[PDB]
């Protein structure tokens, strides 16, 4: 039921309900040769929506708005990027001129600024060190150190128990590291634990590419680092 990747032509975005007031959408892109499917979340937010993360490009994050207007109907008024890659920020510029407020550390809008990515316009506070958390609207982010990236933040949604752990958490079946160039090997076995100890009671989590699943993804990822 979960849309897999030889079932999004690239350029269409698929959303799936994770449990009410939270959607994750998932879309395709080429990176070095092959098709991969990426997911960003999608969370209620009162008669407004809140966006975590790009569908990876331009051209898909603005079918990701179609999509969303089509099968939700509420204006997506801000967005949250986990980390500076392209499948977290590709599209942010398509976001800004659609009318939503952008947002992401100011570690990931500095990597992202040097790497060539687009940019995030506002600053996310309280999250410069390992453990910290803050508030933002219906979510909580949460920055547990160096793992995928060094910049890469993880969000939970408390009233659906939803945690949604980005790029530096596996789906279950990859059982390889592939692209880590950009991660901190070494800690980020650390910063998983420091999720563990910090959403013990979370239900469903999201990989940033791939399946769903339990806190279970958590330890597979370690033991694939
Ligand atoms: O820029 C990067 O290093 C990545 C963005 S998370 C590319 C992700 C492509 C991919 C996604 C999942 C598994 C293997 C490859
Ligand atoms: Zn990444
Ligand atoms: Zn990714």
């Amino acid at each position: 039921e979960y849309p897999t990747v030889s079932e999004i032509p690239v350029g269409e975005v698929r959303l799936y309900q994770i449990a009410d007031g939270v959607w994750s959408h998932i879309a395709t892109q080429s990176f070095d040769g092959a098709v991969y499917p990426s997911n960003g979340l999608i969370v209620r937010d009162g008669d407004e929506l809140l966006l975590i993360d790009t569908a990876w490009g331009a051209k898909n994050t603005a079918a990701l708005l179609a999509e969303i207007e089509k099968q939700i109907g509420l204006p997506v008024t801000r967005a949250v990027s986990t980390h500076f890659h392209d499948d977290r920020v590709g599209g942010v510029d398509v976001l800004r001129a659609a009318g939503v407020a952008t947002y992401a550390s100011p570690s990931t809008r500095r990597l992202a600024e040097v790497e060539g990515n687009e940019i995030p316009t506002h600053s996310l506070e309280g999250l410069s060190s390992s453990g910290d958390a803050v508030r933002f609207g219906p979510v909580e982010l949460f920055y547990p150190g160096a793992a995928h990236s060094t910049d890469n933040l993880v969000v939970y949604v408390p009233s659906a128990s939803v945690l949604y752990g980005g790029c530096a958490i596996y789906e279950l079946s990859r059982t390889s590291a592939g692209n880590v160039a950009d991660a901190d090997l070494a800690e980020w076995p650390t910063s998983i634990e420091r999720i563990q100890q910090h959403y013990p009671e979370a239900q469903f989590v999201i990989p940033g590419h791939g399946l769903p699943g339990g806190l279970d993804l958590l330890k597979h990822t370690t033991n694939v680092v």
